[PDB]
């Protein structure tokens, strides 16, 4: 319950979750006739959130995301002080965890950080099913409004107590299996930074979208659960 | 626990059920090499039960499916009085998630909604594997029974409290692991109802077919378990 | 609480769990292109004891499997007079289950119960991977073992409330994983009873051994636990 | 909460962790068109220790892992004392489980268990990706670390009781789905050893590596719980 310290537990979790979901879909989704394809990545990205959650959701309340912080402000549940410091350990333990990758992924052969996209988010060409920017936006803005109707929900005064880390992590799989073919899935501004850096080119120059759009996503969720189903 | 916010959640719900579950089928299930196969799709459909139960379930009931709130009647959960209003937010919901989807899945070239089916259940040719008529109505049957079995069980008053939306949505994946090659698991009226007002052709005229078979299946559950296993 | 709803409970429990499992292995596990695999049929048996634990557990116990139940009675959680009634609900349960299935199947062009083994457990030829007699013993008295050191630690007084029927139905998709390719898995004489009634010829000639290798190892893991681990 | 039951509690639980998990890498992963890949691998792991922790975690506090006893040392929350007779009771449980697994796998024609690596664990050649000896420190380093983190958390005064065991075995999914690729996931000494001693020829000789790193990995991960996070 020190500031200090509840930005160390969410530069951890999204470092976990930025290590845990991209090492899976770097190392793991490709691997020849035994990969674990986008199930396996969608699964990995999901444990990332549960198990931090679980681990310092009790310090922080395991946001791990811009676009979920960001909307914990917007459904009345986190003040505007805290937004900005949270939003930057994210970003950074990000950073972190997807260096450390990268290391790691250039121990073989054959490793190009840049024509392989690192799990990247991206539209268009960059997508990898080649789904168009309005297909981007839709999207992600569905998924970042529904991931915080979860949140709130699953947090609420009268949602039994303990198990919000199994319902926010599982929609974290579940948001994963539906958007992969269409932008890898980014609902996490900070997850996105973290390999776009890696990426060097392309990613960057798409970023900016992966940023303003699960935002405003999240916001709404956070609106709708605010507005609508709280009271009571 | 007013009801304009209580029809609210289960439109939500319904939502999510088929913007989830149908969006990994039309998106995911099938991409080349890497998809998430009828395995990923269970998963999805029943990560969308669980995560808007935690969520939504403490305001509802989290029913997302007529043929659960029609045998909650049955088995004396539901009062008569209800049911007629969450089916229709259920089924509203579910039409605009599979609109949002439509306008997604068009965002890539080929996109056929009509010959590809759009993961609308059918029987006979438009069954997948191709199994007749009495193939269909036996497994719906069974597992809307089954599924209703589930909900009376966990939600039951010596059932211990916080688990039911794990039970539940868990059910809702091994359903859809049973049945797939089947009908592509209907168990839901309103989910059956969202994608077969786009796939226009084929599913439109098999529709009633999943109104009438869930139904009487899950009131049957609900009455097995009223009768034979609640006293007590 | 009464006996005769208490049948009820496990009858269908052991239903759901041989409509399920077994549903998932000849319906939709060779599905060719799209289906679930050995992975896919691990957790739908997993997800009946799980789903059915959750529903039913509290009438009954949830046991579904007659070696479970011997071998509560071992451990010393279930009275020697109440094993034979739960024994034969489970194998009748089983048998309308693996009856509505096989009217399922046959749905289908092609379905030959008979040679394509109807998801029967067997050693040897019968063996999926060819796995010889000592491997099909080795496995399953170990696994019957272990699965019940699960359900004796999952169900213990200072075991915290709640979690029983997480911890044994996951013990169910494990045990799957691990011997499928060796046995196809039986640690239930009441699963391998339903489906060898209809595979009509190899099934039922090497039944005896899913009958007395599952039990024998179920009762020495309530032994294990009973005189090891229990005592405090 | 007798010792000598303490440590049948360990000795069982690493057993069914390299029965489990290992059995299902050197049965099931790679069966022909049907096999469960890696991200079968990473479930049956990840289910050994939530099954087991479940069950005998009341009794242990389940560690079932030398990384994992010597890590929860360094935290603050396992006495130095106890540390050398779970390592052993550990590293011997896992010894029987894998020459059981041993006795399995030779029931089948071809079964070399030098020429597959028997699951075992290594870097450079005999890493299954080829990835250098700088990979596979970084990421068990890296892992083990973040393992401890979540058992801390999890296990943490104020994390709501009930739930580490799901936390922690899913967190031992997530580690296999990340680095299988990479050195056939370690992060647990009695784990490599097991196999190790099975595979005769190169496991043995890298040995050293899998015993040194994921202990440096989880002493580490102990210490930024203790001194970071804890207090409060």
């Amino acid at each position: 319950s020190h500031m200090f310290r509840k930005l160390a537990a969410e530069s951890f979790g999204t470092f976990w979750l930025v290590f845990g979901g991209s090492g899976s879909a770097v190392l793991a989704a490709g691997f020849p006739e035994l990969g674990i394809g986008f199930a396996g990545v969608a699964l990995a990205f999901g444990l990332t959130v549960l198990t931090m959650a679980f681990a310092v959701g009790h310090i922080s309340g395991g946001h791990f995301n811009p676009a979920v912080t960001i909307g914990l402000w917007a459904g009345g549940r986190f003040p505007a002080k805290e937004v900005v410091g949270y939003v930057i350990a994210q970003v950074v333990g990000g950073i972190v965890a997807a260096a450390l990758l990268y290391l790691i992924a250039s121990g073989k052969t054959g490793f190009d950080a840049a024509a392989s996209g690192f799990a990247s988010n991206g539209y268009g060409e960059h997508s990898p099913g080649g789904y168009s920017m309005l297909s981007a936006l839709v999207v992600e803005l569905v998924l970042s409004a529904g991931f915080l109707l979860v949140i709130h929900g699953a947090t609420d005064k009268f949602a039994p107590a303990g198990f919000a880390p199994i319902a926010i992590g599982l929609a974290c799989t579940l948001i994963h299996l539906i958007s992969i073919p269409v932008t890898n899935t980014s609902v996490n501004p900070a997850r996105s930074t973290a390999v776009a850096i890696f990426q060097g080119g392309w990613a960057l120059e798409q970023l900016w979208f992966f940023w303003v759009v699960p935002i405003v996503g999240g916001i709404i969720g956070g609106l709708i659960y605010r507005t609508l189903l709280e009271k009571r």
